[PDB]
């Protein structure tokens, strides 16, 4: 209950700026890249072999394995400067602006903007745009630069809304059998989003575009932790709200997916990381 | 310096049952295929990005890397079976032998034997035959049954001999620039086995064939590990000796220095150097 992560809107100009900075040195030190490998080796990782679930997306773990992997992140960015926190994007209130895109996520102070349709899509305003920041492939080469492209597909032309949240705040069970992309009155199906989807989180990676909007590569983008940590934010709330509810499946769903299986690549259990506070950090509504 | 990790020769035949019967509990929980997508896993982080140099292979980490993964590939068959250690293939005594294939490890009681010509070289004997064992291929998804092919190719008709480990022991650096397979004087380089390749540890892949014979998919053959449990002997073997140290200490592609982190783990070379302090002491030590 100590590390507060602030709304990326609520940041100071000086909170922004080392923030930015400190994802560089990550990504100098090459330490950024080991985070770019480790989320694609997990949705290489099926439980079980051969099924559509992987160790971190498309299951149970989906929720428990996002919150060690930005875990992890946030203590790699505090060993570089042990003020930054990571913040988190709330893509919900943003949904409710004239004109999202304008939001000041994409200020050049930041994440940088939308990507140039004259350069394919490349971005090139911001800490991150082409020449300053290099992107790696699924295979591990360097890929060229980050893309975005908002709202550019008739699946995804806008950000979930609040009452996307809202609703997805209400379900009762955190997931349900078969413990996968088509599980029914399932909080962690439904904030994935495979509920006639992509909504809420597969809805902001599909918005966004560019590597945001293919999952191995996704965090090529920085934006994809902020993302995430919004998704943190909405689990831990759902966790205050039902508060009798527990992680499932307890046992007997695939290897990995219960609660007390190592998360791959990891040894880390669902259980392990099941209360946020007890890891040391707070999101800033939880203070008012 | 608590368990030891016996010679695979020397194992009385209750502990050669209870070690198969260990990996195969590991491999049905899916515990094993954790070390499968690992060693595929860390193939793909090249250090730095577009090099041939990646974590596990073809770099300074090779040594320390699979140490780690042999660490925590025992501590896996222990907290199954707690008498249960990670024996090691002495391959260079065997090399001796007119057709190494006859060796008491590949027998039914162990790893089961060559692949079977007829059948494309499919293993079809011992515990990990097929219908006994389910392979996984570089993608991550169910491939077909565990192949061998002992001394099929013109680059590596011969195991690799005493003779052969006692020129890499007599190499002074633990490594040199550029930490890649070019590199010359180097014990790393040299117990991998690039200099003259296929050499030493590479060699012996190419030896096994069929899954052994290429790095990602490797270990989806059991005896990855009792191979790996020899390099690292000849390595723990070369610690005495050169009383030395690891290279580089700095400087190197990141990944590849002292005190960097290891992918896919947070462990480091520094971490591992005295096997001793991990837990572990080989026979004849
Ligand atoms: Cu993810
Ligand atoms: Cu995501
Ligand atoms: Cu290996
Ligand atoms: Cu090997």
């Amino acid at each position: 209950k100590y590390r507060v992560r602030k709304n990326v809107l609520h940041l100071t100009d000086t909170e922004k700026r080392d923030f930015v900075r400190t994802v560089l040195i990550l990504k100098e030190k090459g330490i950024y890249d080991r985070y770019i490998a480790w989320h694609g080796a997990a949705g290489k990782f099926h439980t079980p072999p051969g099924s559509d679930r992987n160790a971190a997306h498309m299951s149970s773990a989906f929720l428990p394995w996002h919150r060690e992997y930005l875990l992890r992140f946030e203590r790699d960015l505090q060993s570089i400067n042990p003020e930054v926190t990571l913040p988190y994007w709330e893509w919900e209130t943003d949904a409710q602006m004239q004109d999202p895109s304008q939001s000041q996520i994409w200020s050049a102070d930041f994440m940088g903007g939308n990507g140039n349709p004259i350069k394919d899509f490349i971005v090139d305003t911001g800490p991150f745009a082409a020449g300053r920041w290099t992107t790696i492939d699924e295979q591990g080469n360097p890929s060229g630069g980050l893309k975005r492209n908002f709202g550019a597909t008739k699946e995804a032309p806008t950000l979930p809304t609040r009452d996307d949240v809202l609703n997805a705040l209400k379900i009762t069970q955190y997931d349900t059998p078969p413990w996968d992309m088509t599980s029914q009155n399932s909080f962690r199906n439904q904030l994935e989003g495979f509920i006639n989807g992509p909504q809420l989180h597969n809805r902001v990676h599909r918005w966004v575009g560019g590597q945001m909007g293919v999952v191995p590569t996704a965090p090529n983008d920085p934006v994809y932790f902020l993302h995430h940590a919004n998704v943190d934010r909405i689990w831990a709330v759902w966790q205050i709200i039902h508060r009798n509810q527990n992680y499932q499946p307890m046992k007997n769903g695939p290897f990995g997916q219960n609660f007390r299986d190592p998360m791959y690549p990891w040894n880390t259990t669902p259980e392990d990381v099941m209360n946020h506070r007890k890891l040391g950090y707070v999101y800033d509504i939880e203070l008012r």
